[PDB]
């Protein structure tokens, strides 16, 4: 496929995923100065701003690599936070609502 339409699709998909994060709790990196023990548990932090930078740096050339980093946003949050927290539930909700966005977007990628 052609790179330009694929990146346009990823930009739109990333915007749709960010729309499901209504609190914007995943918009920027987990602030390591405010969460000092975060890297003790989390091997690869991820967030939507970093994803946008990766997208524009041409680091997502297939849908799976894009989806892998989205999945890191979710899985890091499920790992770090206790189940009874808003953060944990927000990641579950993002997993659910984002899964539908990703399935539709991947179908569009496959038609390229
Ligand atoms: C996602 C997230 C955002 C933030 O601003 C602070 C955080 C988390 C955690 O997962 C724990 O601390």
């Amino acid at each position: 496929m052609q790179l330009t339409p694929f990146l346009i699709l990823l930009r739109k998909t990333l915007e749709q995923l960010q729309e499901k994060d209504t609190g914007n709790i995943f918009s920027e990196p987990v602030p390591l100065s405010e969460v000092p023990d975060y890297l003790d548990h989390i091997k690869k932090p991820m967030d939507f701003f970093t994803m946008k930078q990766n997208l524009e740096a041409y680091r997502y050339l297939n849908f799976d690599d894009f989806e892998e980093d989205f999945n890191l946003i979710v899985s890091n949050c499920l790992k770090y936070n206790a189940k009874d927290t808003i953060f944990y539930r927000a990641a579950v909700r993002l997993r659910e609502q984002g899964g539908a966005v990703l399935r539709q977007a991947r179908r569009q990628a496959e038609k390229m």
